[PDB]
């Protein structure tokens, strides 16, 4: 939760024209945010970007100007949670609360290699946000550099093309560099 604390959309000082423009966009789509819609962003890049700091600011942003509670989860923490309470077998109270969820960021959602158990959490997860019209917030891990479509297929490779073209139809895609 807090190496963010700071996060914001305003101590946010964009470093390049790829920051700016993820700034304008971030503020854009929150300010025509509607739970209904089931939009999100795509936030890809090298790291220590400020990819995450952003989708943390994006949230905050959104409660502060639309009051919408949403959640902040490292993906593999929250799929390492989930399998958890899902095979003790219980808590069906906390899957649903993150499925249901109006905004939700998956940090990290499968930069490096998923076994076929945690492929399948995310899938599910994916498949029901997009279903459902939940606006779902994505960062991920893009390392090799000069776009489009190969972000595509690096994505799909290690989270599957179904999960990736769901994301796709969801969010739109900002790389900051
Ligand atoms: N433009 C910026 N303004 C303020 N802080 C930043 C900025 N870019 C990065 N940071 C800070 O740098 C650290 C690493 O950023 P992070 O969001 O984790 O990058 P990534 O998620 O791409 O690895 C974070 O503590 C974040 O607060
Ligand atoms: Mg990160």
């Amino acid at each position: 939760a807090k190496r963010y604390w700071n996060a914001n959309l305003d101590t946010y000082h964009p470093k390049n024209v790829s920051q700016n423009r993820a700034l304008l966009t971030i503020r854009v789509f929150v300010h025509n945010f509607n739970p209904e819609e089931g939009k999100g962003l795509t936030f890809v890049g090298s790291p220590g970007v400020g990819k995450t700091h952003l989708a943390v600011a994006t949230l905050k942003a959104i409660y502060e100007k639309k009051g919408i509670r949403g959640y902040f989860f490292d993906t593999k923490d929250l799929i390492f949670r989930l399998k958890h309470l899902m095979d003790e077998g219980k808590d069906t109270k906390f899957l649903k609360t993150v499925l249901n969820s109006p905004v939700l960021v998956l940090d990290d959602l499968g930069s490096e290699r998923l076994s076929d158990w945690q492929r399948e959490l995310i899938s599910y997860i994916i498949t029901y946000r997009y279903n459902n019209l939940k606006s779902t917030i994505i960062t991920t891990n893009y390392s090799l550099q000069r776009s489009s479509v190969r972000i595509s297929a690096d994505l799909a490779s290690r989270l599957g093309e179904n999960v990736v073209s769901k994301i796709y139809e969801m969010n739109e895609l900002l790389v900051i560099k």
